[PDB]
């Protein structure tokens, strides 16, 4: 039970720290996954092929 | 034999009409069933959230 509530505390702020930092560099973005960047990759393809 | 001989030639003759049809109305699309169409729209609605 102690151990877990610190865990927990510094869980919160290890990925606070990540998503300031997501903010900072990418800010106009969106986190995907691996896979929902390979559907977005073949998606701008299929674009490409038809322009 | 004889019968599906003669229901190829139709449905590769019906199918060029669709094809057709779709060029001439929309000649710089994609064709897309319902599950695809519906992954296009999801991406949609989180840009213009981001937006």
């Amino acid at each position: 039970r102690e151990s877990v509530e610190q865990q927990a505390d510094s869980f919160k702020a290890t990925r606070f720290n990540l998503e300031t930092e997501w903010k900072n560099n990418y800010p106009r973005l969106r986190e995907l996954d691996r896979n929902e960047l390979f559907e977005k990759a073949k998606n701008e393809i299929l674009d490409e092929v038809i322009s």
